[PDB]
């Protein structure tokens, strides 16, 4: 891995691979000029005399006035540490790279006046594997995780390194640094951004897209495990109804589960009786969903790439504009956008476990297991499932509607983004376990039709679990095995199965 | 008015003139080759004995069996009775007809094996003004709706006509009809639809683009009111960014405003203070609400032109196959995606009625009356907007996350699209509303400027105003005036003032 | 009917007795000393010439200033006008007649320092049924909706007599009234309160207990239909777990089915299969709910005698003081309680009708209808029973959590209460449709069991339906049937079965 | 400590005893009768060969097949091995305790048949302070949690002893037990039951009284710091509203802050002007909020002590009946009950918090820190508050109105309690750092006072923070100081200082 970054080209495959796994960036040498220019027109600002809110002046009262070019740089430290006010749990790693890489990418776009040095600074952090506290809370939609991410470029706050809290003077000696100062328009440019919104909305996207993939596997087992159709797959429905994400949806199922397999040929009259929703609707539902994480990616594949400070500057005219980039309000959408397709994506699974275990329904024995009398099988795992699918309703509330006045009702309307994005994690683990669930009970299911074949993807889906859990034959602790479940899908044991060009960042 | 209806091509334009007016619509003579050949490959099957699920079979039990040709026509009949089980109040003629006209197109494609007379008689029905009774609740997601609908064809239920309801076998005579009976595959085709799910977000749409429409002149004339800055609304921050919505936006108020303005060009240094984020941030909030209402009208503008019935007849190749393409999940989702974009239309507006009202921050008289120690003038007004805003966050929580299991378990998941639709009609008044009363605020304040104009087009949507709603001079009855503006703003005398191709229907 | 009002000790009994028909009341002897004693210590404050906030001063700028007495009767009247900024269709006159008696009632404690007189001109007004127009938005928890009430005893806004709208000063004629002027102290008393919010609820309240009543007797006679225990029911359980809406419903069932019936005594062993928690868990459900309704019942029956509005006038020690007692905040939690047990009362219902329609659990044809491969019954009634109860979910989301800063920030938290009662309205709709249809299905199951009868009160039960609503033969229109059903229980059919002591207001 | 139990008698405070620290528990005498009696009556049942569901025969098929006593027992293992099928982190020993505890309490009343010797198993393992793993997940509303925690009495599973986890085996010893053996009836009695649902909500009802607590010494801070009145305490007004909730609230801070203190001396005239309703209005919200806080605990009080297991032994009847006391619908509203109250007194919170940062009301410096042209101060914090406060928005959709059908339909409706409670744990943690932020700033502001001091209590309150966090002089890094604060009223802080008999468990 070696990122040699175009600055505001970052593409969603970019940002899933900077979110998975460490990176070694660059600045592409077609970013200097933009960038230089940039200061050079807030350098050209102070060498006139000239006043420019947000450059050179204070706040509040001060607004209009050039504070004097010798406290105009304590000014920058202040911003910075009264601004990280951040509270609750430390983001994991992942999650402070991908901000620092978006921070990296929009100032890196030249608009904003700061230091190509202070950009340098922040790459060689994520270089050397050095990653700044920040607090899950208190950005309304960034100052207070941006500021405390800032913080440790002046040598204050704190960093993670080989999983250890280092001191930032430390944490600065691993990636060949010392503390820096900053100057006009740097706290500024540094505090000011929606990366951390879109960060949060990005780990959402990434979830989502893996549940949708995982969705399709193990939509395409229960199909097989009860004895269903593939005729709701045909390509002729779906492009009858023209709904795009539809047709793809039903494209990835006719891929997995191909024209027919040893078990569906061993059901003579496959016909005779019609196929509930939770299956014969896979495409229509898990369609939606599509369409809609899709809609979501558009929107913050462009942020990620967006100049989101304030306020910019336009060297090439040589004006600075005050405008409001910093407001996230197509990310909080995005976000919410994202917990429909992610709740949907569970209930519609839910549904699936619950015909699986439906002796009326599944071709199979009352909770999958044999001699019922005396063992309850899957019977309380289906249980588990409509917890976790239930959590999901309430979660998806949208935060994107709820705004509080603040600083003094001059920041009058905010997004709420960060609380948007962050509980789409907590419902991909929910609809997670959902899927972890109705895998096992599909794998269970097709066991229990001895002998017989799926076809060869969604073989090599039973083959992956069947590594991890065995076949149930009696009752036993069920919990280890849809942990064990849980760890295969958040690995991406199932990924790899759908087919090319599908999702937006894979 | 003479639509000659290529069948799936109806266009947003074409959709938005059927549910503001009575249409005139005729087949177009391309359309009758699959219509037809989709009847004789039903007739081929029913002549050469042989079975179809769908086709000529019964339900439950003999949902395999070729019930009798004698009583296959009764069991149309039966269907249709049956299923009308709708509840709840009347849907008004325009949406009736929107429906009305959604199921022609959609039988017209020719996939669905009903008879050309049978979609003429709908066509005759439309032509004619004569609207059958639709109540409003019952669908989960659109067998109620679409058979009360079709109860008028058989000569039962009942029809409106010049606005009042006709029995079923006057209001056929008005159109020129006499009762019909229905052949095979005809009750489902005719109840198997997402046409009143789809009709209803339609509505929401429609309703939600006037009101973005409105907001970007109401939002032009608060920021003249207040003195605000146009440098927000500068072309090279917003493609900064590379939010599509946010260009478009931002592009908007710039052609409403103009460069500057009589009123604008009075403040001689307009830089003094930052304007606060329920001005300054407008391109972001509303672009985002464009983006919103933009993701949704493609997933409703392909569904309005959708094959949405079931089973499908594939008359090129002989084949008819059980699919689900009546789950309406799409547009439930299309639908609780506008609720996002009308509730956030209507906070922003909010939020500037309140600037409006405070002295701190207006440059106008508090509550803007003179003489504010014996008047309160807009200060009640303002309390009524922040009740209809608040109302809509609860109103925002999503159907397309519920879901209940129907019909003995068979219909395992819906969407419950209707539900959806329906909330944003309400949530489009409350936003109406709030939007009234910020046209009412800024006029006022405006008018306080003594003297001095906006910009061509912000006068013009000043003089509609001033045409009905007099300066506010002292306290009076100030009811009377919202009721005016709201009413004003639901003939759309704002709509015209935005630019050409913006808004998805317009 | 002639209520001698005692105020502040109205009971929950004479609150439905008021909303649900006509009254004529007079003030009872004893509250005419506090309230003429509370006019004397007003005038007798202008009489010195002293000071005090809300009595004799302005507002704003004139806050602490004493107003002219020869324009304080002029800021009188320049409140009613100006506060009269409500929005939506009118209240219906039951909705009117209630407010009208609560603002009488906290007026009457005398406790607000208005005339004597001018609460007799409101009793006027409801003694000769003549209801003042009220709009149904604008209040955040009441100004708009009783400034707009207030109106008519001015000479100004309008008001309904014999379900027609008449002009103001008609309409006080028929009262034997004319034109009023308000003194110090009268615009804030009539427009300070929490009367619209409380009546609103106190409706809300009304329909839940109508619901509860309607579902034990519907419940009862679905227990009936697929033959399940009465064992559930059981003193001794309900007595074990110590919760008492649970032992009061549960005490409920045992009075509605008796120890045994015809149908009961005709299932040998009964024992052999467990009933479904639709059935068996309806005391836990049902009395979670009952308990909710009663909490609720509680805040809102000491709101309607509560003395809302403020400054606050104590006689007996000459003090004015102003507090907050018009916060409908404990009104908006209890209508946000309500809609808990509103949604939970027509789940269960909901369910019900689900097992009804299951012929591997009801023990009845699918979906109750006799020869099923041609007819579908109740099929598509269940449907519309699932879409009314999902409707409720979203419903429920809480509005006592949302508030927007009004009048400049000086309102800087409110309520919501308005909105939070308004809801309930429609839920209860929602709820009673289900209840309806599972009524109507109840006894169409119950008729299969030909010849056999339930307990006495059950029996009732199904006469009143049977007197409108015949067993369902063979497929006909449902919609009708379902029309019918839900008008009886709007009229209270079902509940005089329920015994005495219950619910609160019954 | 040591806890004599006399099941079924457990108070409030007793429960908020054992959430917070280890106990001691033993036996009272006195429940030894109806235990061995219980146990006896099931006994006499097996001697019998008589048949019972849930005592002595199997399920599903073999429901009223009296299932062999050789493998009666291997059944009791089944259920426990099969029903542990929970999901996410594991619960904290407190709460695993509280759980314990409920279920030892209510099998002691001696209606389960579950030996005595099985009941101490759990009491050893209560006084060796050895807790069973239970992981977050999986109830429905308790078989998972019970199971998990069950397991251990088996010997499987793991357990927590001095923060490590232990093998089950090794834990028993720690608690002087070896692996037991099931008998007839105490795999369901420890599977069945609500404590898992019971314990989530009282942990969520101790931290709202916790809050509440924090709330009236926070806003007694606050109304000193901006010098507001006292006047909207006066006991008169709260008296004449008549709401209890109100009543008491007002009576806390008219203790708190005394009828003068030196700072509020300091304002000659007071009066002046009205104080904001975050201030005024004190009183009636947070009465609100103690109502409910209120009715949830009375709920939860009784479910405590409640016998929620099945079926059921009466040994003075010689019966066992099924019914469904394990249906934890009322802990599930009572769980919501408790969400609006935390929500509330949160978004009261940082309506206070605003105030204080307004200069044009809080009569304190801008943003609460002294020359503010150069430093932000408290102006960011604020920001946090806000996200704080607007997360609990979405939180408080209800969970009480969700439902899905599990175990084949015979499970159709189920409470989704423990997602109901759970959710209040995360409410809790937000309206903590609200009230941080809102005590840090009223400290704040009264240290601009020079040198003057409130109350005698508020004074304690000021000192307990000053203790840990210092006078803000000039900006700082702002996190730690929060940090600090949220951590002082985790540990209770601020409890102490409210009166005697408030609250329901202090």
């Amino acid at each position: 891995t070696e990122l040699t970054l175009k600055p505001g080209t970052l593409t969603l495959a970019q940002l899933r691979a900077i979110h998975a796994a460490p990176v070694r960036l660059q600045l592409d040498a077609s970013a200097a000029p933009a960038i230089d220019a940039s200061v050079a027109c807030v350098e050209q600002i102070i060498a006139e005399d000239r006043t420019a809110y947000g450059i050179n002046t204070g706040f509040g009262l001060l607004a209009s006035t050039r504070i004097a070019s010798h406290d105009l740089e304590n000014l920058q430290r202040s911003l910075v540490l009264s601004h990280a006010a951040g509270i609750g749990a430390p983001l994991d790693d992942d999650l402070v790279r991908l901000i620092m890489v978006l921070k990296i990418n929009s100032l890196s776009r030249g608009f904003s006046g700061i230091r190509r040095k202070v950009i340098d600074a922040l790459i060689a952090l994520v270089n050397a594997e050095v990653y700044p506290h920040i607090p899950l809370k208190g950005s309304v939609g960034d100052l207070a995780p941006l500021a405390h991410m800032s913080l440790v470029l002046l040598g204050e706050g704190k960093a993670r390194y080989k999983g250890q809290w280092l001191s930032a003077t430390e944490a600065l000696a691993v990636a060949g640094l010392e503390p820096l100062t900053l100057a006009a328009k740097e706290g500024l440019a540094l505090l000011n951004g929606t990366q951390a919104s879109t960060a949060y909305a990005l780990r959402g996207l990434f979830y989502a897209e893996d549940l949708y993939a995982a969705a399709i596997a193990c939509g395409g087992l229960s199909v097989e495990a009860v004895l269903g159709s593939r005729s709701p797959f045909d390509a002729r429905i779906h492009e009858a109804r023209g709904q795009r994400g539809q047709i793809d949806t039903a494209a990835c199922f006719r891929d997995l589960l191909g024209d027919s397999s040893e078990v569906s040929l061993s059901h003579k009259n496959a016909d005779k009786v019609q196929d509930p929703y939770s299956l014969r609707c896979q495409p229509q539902v898990m369609g939606a969903c599509l369409t809609q994480l899709r809609q979501a990616a558009e929107v913050l594949g462009i942020e990620a790439n967006a100049v989101s400070d304030n306020p910019l500057v336009f060297a090439a005219e040589g004006d600075v504009i005050s405008g409001g980039n910093f407001h996230a309000e197509p990310v909080a959408m995005a976000a919410d956008n994202l917990a429909l397709a992610i709740a949907e994506i569970g209930s519609l699974s839910e549904r699936r476990i619950s015909l699986m275990m439906d002796k009326h329904m599944s071709q199979l024995p009352p909770f999958l297991v044999e001699n019922g009398g005396v063992n309850s099988g899957f019977m309380i795992a289906q249980v588990t499932a409509a917890a976790l699918a239930s959590e999901n309703k309430a979660l998806s509330h949208p935060h994107s509607v709820d705004s509080l006045p603040t600083s003094a009702n001059q920041e009058d309307h905010v997004s709420m983004a960060p609380a948007a994005g962050k509980r789409l994690w907590e419902m991909a683990e929910n609809t997670r376990g959902v899927l972890a669930i109705e895998w096992l009970g599909a794998c269970q299911g097709l066991d229990l039709r001895k002998g017989l074949k799926t076809s060869a993807k969604l073989e090599k889906a039973r083959q992956a679990l069947r590594s991890e859990v065995a076949h149930y034959d009696r009752d036993r602790f069920f919990a280890p095995d849809i942990e064990k479940a849980v760890e295969l899908l958040a690995k991406g044991s199932l990924t790899g199965l759908l087919p090319a060009g599908v999702l937006p960042s894979l």
